[PDB]
């Protein structure tokens, strides 16, 4: 029977050493997740021969945003109600035991959940593809307040038994820098899929030292000169993304990127090499792709491993590099393009490091035969002034250069990367982003799957989200209108139980739940959410507003530790919700929360819930936006700029189903031309009184002195260069007009709110991954649907 | 049962494959997890029992528990059908029990005291629990390089270990005043031949209170973020850390007080939890401090009693005098630990007070008694700013006693005179002993099959007097017969085990003449390398034919600093090495020299010996377990009269034993007048065996080792004389006994089985089960609480 109370106790006895019933709640989750384990083992292993024979891809990534494992395996293998049923029989509530399990901190934003939707598209539809990646122990950083401010401390999540991550110490390799010879120890992370047996990989590399300590030192009583060198293997999976401002912490990021692409690409070929004779025919059966720059380092590295240890010679070698590597491209901009100082890979593998300079010299070579200039040639060149630029090593060698949404892709083409569009046009192609209908919708709003699946006559929408479009008839229908008005309702009531529980604060489940969740950085402008807040704080308490709805901000946002005015927005954030939260002639029609530490499981809470989505980037600023994505999914209109991923949602579901402000992306280089924000400050109604309010004391930053530098970034110079580089003044105005609408819309307009929130639903199909991985598979990968 | 379907259920968890496929490692993991959810509701039953009752909490610095895995199956009657399952799934046994290593938990004798008691306890089903540290990597794993002892850390719980159960949410907080650190208990389960009781070994893991310092980390300044982190893991690093310095000393008592302050805490919970308060504490508890390691536990449960419950002095060390035992080791004052009081103010000044207020007191008391001031100060916990900790146990315990009748009456007349005139009640003795389960029943399945066929059952398994109604049989050629061929079947395997191990090729049918003691100058290893040097001279040289095939087998690790014990090494290791590659010699002698030894490899030697090597000067061992494990296995004694050899032949007759070498009564006059020049120069061929340290014979690698050892031993003249622990003066009766046993054993083959058969009878005298009897019913004053 399918997960028996039998079988269950069975493995959390085990775990506890005392009976299923007397077990804690942790060592209950540690044996429900044991037997998952055991459920899978057989299909996992099958899927595994089935991969192995079969052409595959290898999705590189420094990050994977993974989240909670047990209720999405529960969901997909179909077995909510039998554990359900099993737990409470031995004595527990399910509901608890899934709150024992710590988002897998094995990655930090969209980057990362974007490659986590990726393999859990790809097994949903038997694509041979596993993801590699560094087994983080304590993620980015996990966020707390103190009075207000955010304090960044350590985010461990495996310390206790995960078995969900299985070690594979016998089948560890070596990564030998010129200065730290490691052990790369492999671990197997199991990705479950909808409505099949296949279970998908995902292996994750831990380093450890060669020796565990110095036993010599200790021995002599240096304790610290012991464990140097074992700390210095065990930064590199300690933290994601460590800061590099010091030229010690830039030769730890590259560290970090070496050892898992050497690791994996040395266990592919290993692999390979038990399947087929040699490696000559590595690219027909192998592809990997290289989502951003961080794992640019594979390049050089198959090579030498090629050349190195399988008496390969260049021309072969690198003939199979050009036909194995992918390249994805992420933002619009150079900026981020990572580049190194060539010293740092000089001395941390000096063999690599020849492979790179041969790259270079030969490129340069290739392209004076190719006829280019000098000047084209240098501005092309991977070295150039003593520095390695990754991205011309991931264009030259990939035989696919895609963008991520059908504008990025063209600026990439016309602008960030033309001289490689200009040689290789054919390469370069688009693949729009997108989530996963199983985490974002089935798993978490079962309210409105149960409609979806009522109304469709199966659930087969779960695994083919366009199914959907076929239920936009019933836009007009007001019984259903009615039942997604009371859905949404439901899960607010959730959402206020929930939040209350986790900080202790009361919301009004009836408001409107607006909602921003998103990195905090200037350009995002949650700064100017935060105003429009301030003065509706001040429209309602001092201008006698009253004929609007009351709703519910939400925040949820960490900051990057060393971005000063990043932080100094969260703590503004924290003490307006303090100001209107404990303000009786205001908190009935105006609450604001920041939810603390946001992650996936956050959102998977907050986005059922969600009335309004906030995506209010600078116009030109967001190449795409799949937080987006999963707020259409759930019934949440898109309050916006015309940038992004909002873009192809009003392409989809048209003008009048979203709310959408702001310059336009052509129009902002005039604006900014002759911009004059200080003259807003004095003009537009209410924006003096709000500004002013940030060091009147009507505010209060705990004598910091940070709202005063927040005021004068947003108020200070004119022009191309005024303070406010991402016209947040300029669009205020157009943005609370905007935003009061909506509001308006949604007292006003029951039904007619709930009709646009359908036909976004329904819509919605557009922005599955499962699209993605069919266009990646089909065109770039070359794959064939593998079942177990 | 233990039927192979629930052992496939926890493989494939573990494993994330099907059984059969599993690596040994994973299965290994999956069988021990199998057999933790079949005691799960023993065990707790156990807790439940022992907690209603008066217990006995056991505190040791080591517990050198060994292998859990072939213990756990024995005692709970499962090896067959472990056997038959592991097989029907694709896997050996016998090399899923290989893959477990030895619990690195414990040093040497004291520590398997410490575990050999836990096995007792619980098979007689006394409420006794065992507290102890859960050290990480041991004290140091052996290996050599040219001959010379090379010395690496000793991991053993890198990989998953089912048969240690963390406790995370039941931690507690140990405050040094320089460090707050985390205390995480783990339960390790002691299974019990014959009952259903399952008893605890608590050990703790100290965890810092933050994972690592963040903000030193995102300052890049990657040393500086863990050295605090590193700090506290110290505490569970290494046993015996070295402490040459103050800083290494301070370590240790920081150890100390770690594990005893989270076991008083977590005792003290849990009586508050079966009792209105502590007022009955020693009523229902009882604690034996095994040696001086755990004496801080004293001041500890005094400031726990006063500090944390309101307890004035009086009252709380009323309790504490009857709560602690106080076990002694040694006929030496100079082991006895004595601490710089500055440690203890600088680790935790409260406790310092305390201990100084015990002091203060106790001066006052004995003033009052009418001691002179010149005892009282000899006799004082705190003398020229040192502490004394085994005057700290000795003022408290309400018991004080020795381990072997002629140690307990030396302390008692020397080493602690000044207590025993004070209070002669708190003396008594309780000869150690070791259990017949893991080192008779468990390691020997061929002896133990006659033993239980001739008796009609297995009660003589937990009652090893009862093997002496068989001691009849000694004359029984069929009998002597099976003994035989039982012998050889062990030491066959013996020689498949080493040769697997490292690869050396080994005669089955020679003498196997073991020596398996740490490396001490008075352990005499030294002498037995001495004899086999001379015994290849004659061999060689001297024409020696009429003699038995003999392998030489040692057993040694020495003490990182100690550098005679390590040159005595080198030695041994040359002198095999000039032995094994003589066609002229190795065919009737060989030398082997088991690396690393540890619990598993005596328990695959012990089965396979003959002759046990006893040697140490008479007058220096108190106590001799390894010399019962010998005896029960049938291996004849070759020793001194010291020790638990006395009653060994006491047991069996001196005409079943080859005791030898000066007695303890007659060195002094021996040593008066001692003359190792002349013996060097007279006693026939050990000019020569001498001489071969620096003639070139054997090579020192230039390191004038072996010069300093020749010298050690020919140098000086009476209570002056280098050799000070007899060794050329005993080498005379040494090699003469030692010859006339090698004679009797080809000469006499049943005559030898014979001699073995009536030690094996009479090997009960040393059952741990007498020890732990006599301490639960003199001591402790417990009573069996059998939990079904
Ligand atoms: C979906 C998701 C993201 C991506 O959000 P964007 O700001 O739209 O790039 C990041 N973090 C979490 C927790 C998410 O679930
Ligand atoms: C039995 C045992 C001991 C104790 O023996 P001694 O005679 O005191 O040296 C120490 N270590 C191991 C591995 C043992 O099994």
């Amino acid at each position: 029977q399918p997960l028996p109370a039998a079988l269950v106790g069975s493995h959390v006895r085990a775990a506890a050493g005392t009976p299923a019933d007397l077990a804690t709640d942790r060592k209950f989750w540690t044996g429900l997740s044991r037997a998952v384990q055991e459920r899978i083992a057989d299909d996992w292993e099958r899927t595994r021969e089935a991969y192995g024979a079969a052409r595959q891809q290898h999705y590189f990534s420094a990050e994977f945003l993974m989240g909670r494992a047990l209720l999405n395996n529960l969901t997909n293998l179909g077995l909510v109600d039998e554990a359900a049923a099993a737990t409470r029989e031995l004595g527990h509530e399910l509901t608890d035991i899934l709150e024992i399990e710590n988002d897998a901190a094995l990655g930090n934003g969209g980057l990362g959940r974007l490659a986590a939707c990726f393999l859990d598209s790809a097994v949903t539809q038997d694509y041979p593809v596993t993801g590699y990646g560094l087994l983080y122990r304590f993620g980015l950083f996990r966020q707390s307040f103190n009075e207000g401010f955010q304090v960044e401390k350590p985010d461990p999540w495996r310390e206790e038994e995960y078995p969900f991550t299985i070690r594979r110490a016998s089948d560890q390799l070596v990564v030998c820098f010129d200065d730290m010879k490691t052990r790369a120890i492999p671990y197997d992370m199991p990705i479950t899929g909808y409505g099949t047996h296949n279970v998908g990989t995902l292996r994750l590399w831990k380093a450890e030292p060669w020796e565990e300590f110095d036993y010599d030192a200790f021995n002599a009583q240096r304790f610290t000169d012991a464990i140097i060198e074992r700390e210095r293997v065990s930064d590199i999976c300690r933290v994601l993304y460590p800061n590099d401002t010091t030229y010690e912490g830039k030769k730890l990021r590259v560290r970090q990127q070496y050892f898992f692409t050497s690791a994996s690409l040395q266990a592919m070929i290993q692999d390979h090499l038990a399947h087929h004779k040699d490696l000559s025919n590595f690219a027909e059966f192998h592809s990997v792709q290289l989502n951003d720059t961080h794992p640019v380092l594979a390049i050089p590295e198959l090579m030498r491993l090629l050349m190195d240890e399988h008496d390969m010679g260049w021309e072969e070698s690198w003939a199979i590099v050009s036909k194995t590597f992918a390249y994805t491209n992420h933002t619009v901009l150079t900026e981020a393009l990572e580049q190194w100082d060539e010293q740092i890979f000089q001395q941390l593998f000096w063999r690599v490091w020849e492979i790179i300079a041969e790259i270079d010299r030969r490129f340069r070579l290739e392209r004076a035969a190719d006829g280019l200039d000098e000047e084209t040639i240098n501005r092309m060149a991977p070295i150039q002034h003593g520095t390695v630029h990754m991205a011309w090593i991931a264009c030259y060698a990939a035989y696919s250069i895609n963008g991520v949404a059908a504008l990025h892709t063209e600026i990439i083409k016309a602008e960030t990367l033309a001289d490689w569009y200009a040689l290789w046009p054919e390469k370069f192609n688009n693949k729009t982003n997108g989530v996963t209908p199983r985490r974002w919708l089935r798993m978490i709003n079962p309210g409105l799957s149960d409609l979806l699946t009522r109304l469709s006559g199966s659930d087969d929408w779960v695994t083919d989200l366009d199914e959907l479009k076929k239920l936009r008839s019933y836009a007009d229908d007001k019984s259903v209108l009615e039942e997604l008005r009371a859905i949404k309702a439901a899960n607010k009531q959730d959402f206020a139980e929930w939040i209350l529980e986790r900080q202790g604060i009361e919301i009004d489940p009836e408001s409107i739940f607006d909602v921003q969740i998103k990195r905090l950085h200037e350009y995002k402008r949650q700064l100017m959410n935060a105003l429009y807040v301030l003065d509706l704080y001040f429209r309602i308490k001092e201008d006698g507003l009253t004929d609007i709805p009351a709703r519910t901000v939400i925040f949820g946002a960490k900051a990057a530790p060393g971005y000063v005015r990043a932080k100094a927005i969260i703590k503004l954030i924290n003490s307006i919700a303090d100001l209107v939260n404990n303000d009786p002639e205001v908190s009935p029609l105006l609450k604001v929360v920041f939810v603390e530490n946001y992650n996936v499981s956050p959102a998977e809470h907050i986005l059922p819930a969600s009335d309004v989505s906030e995506q209010i980037s600078t116009a030109g600023k967001e190449a795409s936006g799949t937080s987006n994505m999963k707020f259409m999914m759930n019934g949440a209109l898109t309050l916006g700029t015309m940038d992004g991923a909002n873009v192809e949602i009003v392409d989809s579901v048209g003008e009048e189903n979203a709310y959408i402000f702001g310059a336009r992306v052509e129009e902002l280089p005039a604006l900014r031309e002759s911009y004059k924000p200080y003259e807003l400050y004095e003009t537009v109604p209410g924006l003096k009184r709000a500004l002013d309010a940030l060091d009147n004391g009507t505010l209060n930053d705990n004598n910091s002195g940070l709202f005063y530098d927040l005021k004068h970034s947003l108020i200070h110079g004119y022009g191309k260069d005024a303070s406010d580089t991402y016209y947040v003044l300029g669009d205020f105005a157009d943005y609370r007009e905007t935003r009061d609408r909506m509001a308006a819309d949604y007292a006003s307009d029951p039904l007619g709110w709930a009709r646009m929130a359908w036909i976004n639903i329904c819509e919605s199909g557009r922005f599955s991954s499962d699209r993605t991985i069919r266009d990646y598979a089909t065109e770039i990968w070359k794959l064939e649907p593998t079942p177990a």
